[PDB]
């Protein structure tokens, strides 16, 4: 009755293109077995992976459609017991990716006893279905070779894009930092946290880890791949008092759509 270690439904390399028309109606039609709120549970075997996929979000509905189009079929083929959560940041303050990811962890657990968490940007799609969206014996970095970075890993400590942590791995580092407002630096901090708690990063190889990004017509400016931000001392001094244990926020609305759960929140509270 337990699902096989490797799914028999996998196809391997996939054709990921965004120059096609898509709408949520089309997606709901192709995925009959997905229940309200974007929930799915294998019917022909028992999956040990109860996964909550958390997406930090603000005004990117177009990208979301393509994400759901590609990922729902993949997650089902990977035989996972999963749910999709879109954490929407209310207001116009600087985007705080990491704090929305903390909110996701907490809110998803109010629904079901998940034991694994996948934190994913809304514009990243995997190119090979052997790149399993589940948890491992050590924190997992999933989006290894992204086209936006020339299909190369920026540096060995890079932990941005898509990653996964078990419930215990996440509680061990007191979650993620809450005060990195704006973009940059929060992903190097999280890497520092894992290392400080005696953990390392597990990854698939560059070919199985090929990942595609939905291009933002707006984004025209181009600059070099990112370099590691040095803040090891900063993380050491603040990680145990800034994170899950200092998280406060207000839930403004909870909406259950057919393909996902959208939670709008005000994270302007002090943390």
């Amino acid at each position: 009755t337990a699902c096989p270690e490797e799914s028999p439904l996998l196809v391997g390399p996939m054709l990921i293109e965004f120059n096609i028309p898509v709408d949520l109606k089309l997606v709901e039609q192709q995925n009959p077995k997905v229940k309200l709120g974007g929930r799915y549970t294998p019917m022909d075997c028992i999956s040990p992976h109860k996964v909550a996929i958390i997406i930090p979000f603000r005004n990117r509905q177009e990208h979301l459609k393509y994400w759901l189009y590609y990922l729902h079929p993949i997650l089902q083929r990977q035989q996972l017991d999963y749910g999709i959560y879109v954490i929407n940041q209310a207001g116009e303050s600087m985007f705080n990716r990491a704090k929305l990811l903390n909110v996701g962890f907490k809110e998803a657990l109010k629904d079901y006893d998940y034991n694994c968490f996948v934190f994913s940007d809304v514009d990243l799609i995997p190119m090979n279905d052997h790149n399993t969206y589940r948890c491992f014996s050590q924190p997992r970095h999933i989006s290894v070779a992204m086209d936006k970075f020339g299909f190369s890993l920026p540096y060995v400590q890079y932990f941005g894009g898509v990653s996964a942590l078990s419930k215990q791995q996440f509680l061990s580092i007191n979650g993620f930092p809450n005060n990195y407002w704006g973009a940059g630096g929060e992903d190097d901090d999280i890497y520092n946290r894992l290392a400080f708690r005696g953990m390392s990063v597990s990854r698939p190889n560059a070919v199985i880890g090929k990942t595609r990004m939905i291009r933002h017509s707006r984004d025209k400016k181009n600059e070099p791949n990112p370099q590691r931000f040095d803040r090891i001392a900063h993380t050491k001094e603040t990680m145990l008092s800034d994170g899950l244990n200092s998280l406060t926020y207000m839930v403004l609305e909870v909406q259950r759509y057919p393909l996902y759960t959208k939670i709008t929140v005000d994270i302007g509270t002090p943390s």
